[PDB]
């Protein structure tokens, strides 16, 4: 029924965004489908970039995360105003006012809420506020693989993990991987175990097919809380 | 220069907070020393008991945490209102509205901000945006537990009186911008500037 | 047809519980409105900061954040039959109010009680029945407490409750849940009829409302 | 210290509002003095017109109470922006966001705040929050008169009073009593054609 | 179909009762015909009787605006209040907060929202935030006419126009124009007494003047 | 007194950090010298990436011009957060909202307001609403020439000039704003600047 979708910043440092008007029919599809759906935009170069800037000039840190959020919330302002009819029109900044929010019965997009943690502590957070049993990451890869990709050759997709294999890797025992980088936040890890919320990591140029995703129809990486 | 201070929910769960008195003093001296005061208030027991309420129905975990969070902001609003003009009217929700808040110049008095972490994580949140070295957590005990006069954040990470703290994220603060921690009895606000110089007893968390 | 139900501070003195009629108030083509009382929480502040010397204002002010606190209880427990916010002010209710759903609010302005909290609400929501869940089934002839075999009051008039102002007439548990100047003169303005009640018969709500249920019914004159 | 002024809507129902030139004045002398001053406008003509109105078309009560509150609110915008850079420039529509305006050591100015009170009301809340002990309320008269002075149509003005003699005499409607009451707030009523130093009024002590 | 009515200031000056009657008529007309509409409220004689009053006493042009738009917003609650259970009971003061506010499905009702323009550009940057095809303008006379019919005689109502024609011979300000032409919003002026025939008018069943943008 | 500094886009773009550097320092010196100063930051190449790919997706104009303002608005949290303490840590979003947060007492930033217009337009309105004469326009270029030295003056007036979009020569005419146009990289005299001795452009209101 309720479901959230996360959108690694990565989506928006490409050409284009034409996947959001596919993504406008995803969203669509999963509506018609009796499936409310729930938006989190990270913040991509746009963040590294002004964090840089701060950074070069003294700003804290406190100050750089306050601006890598503003990033993601420039992301979320077009992944909104993409989404006219279907969205609601005004983007949560804090946990709180998305439970308002999402209040409206419309699909509703946030960037980051608070300094100390990334976006997908953001989507664990939504997720957990509106009940949603499934959070989608979507990055731009497969899924997880067995083996670092770019670095091993030729190495196959892993059909499912825990959480705890995620925190083996903030330990420095289990190598990061783009795809498993876009949940290494312990705040994510705490509330999807706590809230036993199912993690499904994809690939974004598959949001047409991510109905197929939600059923197993297509490829992608299931992350199991325990 | 500007220091935090976290009052324990425990404070509140006394049948008596004449202590808000001395503070006042505190702060007005400590003013005068050109130091600048946030205060963070916990839940204590009027947090647990609507979180156990709300429980006992089946409420989900990020409501259980948000009664949690404006039991605390209750708390907020009594210290602020015992405080009134040394303090800019008004409880903010979110470490952007902290920061916000700060920039009046006067005493800015916080309780909880968002699910799943405790106030010591806002303690550490506001220690960072208002740029205080010094977070200082007044609790009903003289320090951490023989009182161990210096302990690290490495200690802390290894997760009594050591329970207020004891908030991952709250840590992770501490150590990028590297906020000295100091535990101490509330019954001795009298004497936060002795115990800032470290005159007098508590227990101190070095970040690491 | 819209209706308000006040939810006394008492309510939530104990250990544990409305959801069940508000789904069924809603199934018969009734809007729900609740206010909640600041109950054991409001006075537990509003003692300690009275003690420090705390004025009025503000001990007023503790009360309605105690009442906050039990609205967002109620509130939290309602999900989905609820717009997930509480107002602040009769203006914010009315804006609330105008999504469709239950709305949940605690108090509004110093100087005044809940109660007259959920006579402004009904007003402004166009409700022609405020309904005031208490801890007893009604109102008494006698005091209950001090008087002994006293029957029940099943109707009464706003006058009855300013007589009490006036010390008149004699409070009790139930006539204590109206007794204020403002509460009064709305429901009388706007002849908005009190059903005073048990909140442990919440889920008789349809009958009560009928006049099928015991109650005491305050008529505004 | 703090003092709260009451302006009538009548007030704002004249050719020209000039007087708002020189209450600019007394409130820099005030302010020079150690005095913090709080403004509270009325509806008015303007209040009454819209009510009128709307009531025509059938608007519920709560509703047309809004109307006035609105109208009460154009007038303290008005207020507000003829004492710029004295004045905190917001609005405060609550109790509450009074009290938030008003921390900033600044002139606040203010209109209604809720249905079934009138701003006699709003003006007593206000005083009683930013701890005034003296409410002035310029109205249309120049102070309290006796209605049934022993000798025909001798009309004499009443310097001194209760807040009971005024609730046997019967603009102070009853949450501004009990308000003025419980918090010991002195009122000064006065006419609002004249300058606020202190002079001919009207005084009524709480009791 | 979204359609936005922007209501001329003299509206709530003279014949108001059954001004107001006939515009809630006409709004529930509206929406039993499948559209949503928006709706913006001029500041009439309160708004320049405050300004006046304001002027006099030397406050600045910023505030003056100020004063106007805080009239014509006093003008939309009365709108607002005339349409509760159709409208989001909500006065939206800022284009941003009209987005949010035009979200919740219902009718929204707006005064201006910042200075230096007037609530025609309002009600254009509106029609064009709410994907709206049709911005009526209801004023007190029929139409656009080559010259004012209250000094020149023989002067008939112009059915259609363009924006370039109107912009030579209240209206349209330089913003709405603007506006209305990026986004080719057609205009359609016609007289407020004849709200109670709204749909007729967009059907060119009855008299109006239409703007075309170009 | 009272003055409104518009930062053109450009600034954000090439020597980044400098620019922020001596901006944050001739504020100081600004702050130093009894000047209230109010900061209009225009929203640059992130605008135009935004604008140009909400366009590419058929996004309609006026979304574009908020993408276009919440851009403009990051770059005010920029320089607000280079700010701290001198400035009041809220960017307003509209000129009333300017208006309350001027009242502070303290630097304010901003960025963008409405759709349909340029930061320009915002930077009058905000000088004319805070009682500002003076608005100093910094952007990539010493001034105004006689004629532009791409193809081939130091005081001028506002009909003279007939850059600046409608709104913001009808606001400036209208409550007599002088307007200097200087080069930002030159902010490290805007005291001089002001006084009238270095390279600059006054427009004058007419
Ligand atoms: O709740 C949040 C969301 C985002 N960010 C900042 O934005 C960056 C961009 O987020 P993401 O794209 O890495 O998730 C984070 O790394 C961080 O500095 C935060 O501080 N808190
Ligand atoms: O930023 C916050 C502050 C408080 N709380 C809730 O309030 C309780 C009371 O806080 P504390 O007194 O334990 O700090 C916490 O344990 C928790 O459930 C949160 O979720 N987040
Ligand atoms: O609109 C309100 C609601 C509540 N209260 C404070 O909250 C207490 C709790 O309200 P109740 O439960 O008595 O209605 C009141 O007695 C009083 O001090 C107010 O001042 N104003
Ligand atoms: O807190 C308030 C202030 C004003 N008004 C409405 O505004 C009118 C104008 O206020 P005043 O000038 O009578 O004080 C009142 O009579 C009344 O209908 C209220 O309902 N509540
Ligand atoms: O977005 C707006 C709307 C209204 N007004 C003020 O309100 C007056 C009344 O509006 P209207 O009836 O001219 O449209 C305008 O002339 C003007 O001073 C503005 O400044 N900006
Ligand atoms: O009040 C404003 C400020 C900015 N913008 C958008 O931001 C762009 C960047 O602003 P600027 O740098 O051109 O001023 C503008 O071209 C435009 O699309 C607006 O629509 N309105
Ligand atoms: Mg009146």
């Amino acid at each position: 029924m309720n479901i959230i979708l996360k959108i690694s910043g990565k989506f928006f440092d490409e050409d284009n965004v034409d996947n959001l008007i596919v993504l406008r029919q995803s969203i669509k599809e999963l509506a018609d489908n009796g499936f409310r759906v729930g938006i989190v935009t990270g913040g991509g170069s746009t963040a590294r970039r002004y964090i840089k800037l701060a950074r070069e000039i003294g700003i804290g840190e406190a100050y750089l995360d306050l601006l890598g959020i503003w990033a993601s919330r420039l992301n979320a302002y077009l992944v909104m105003f993409s989404l006219q009819d279907l969205a609601y029109m005004h983007v949560p900044q804090s946990l709180e006012e998305f439970i308002q929010d999402w209040s409206h019965g419309k699909v509703v997009v946030t960037g980051g809420f608070q300094p100390g943690q990334s976006t997908a502590a953001v989507a664990a957070l939504v997720a957990e506020a509106s009940s949603s049993k499934t959070l989608v990451v979507a990055t731009n890869v497969d899924g997880v693989y067995e083996k670092d990709p770019r670095i091993y050759a030729d190495v196959k997709l892993i059909p499912h993990l825990t959480t705890q294999d995620l925190r083996k890797i903030l330990e420095g025992s289990q190598s990061v991987q783009a795809g498993t980088y876009e949940l290494l936040d312990p705040l994510a890890i705490k509330i999807v175990e706590r809230s036993k919320i199912r993690v499904i990591v994809m690939n974004y140029r598959k949001l047409n097919r991510i109905i197929d995703i939600l059923k197993g129809e297509e490829v992608s990486s299931i992350i199991e809380p325990v």
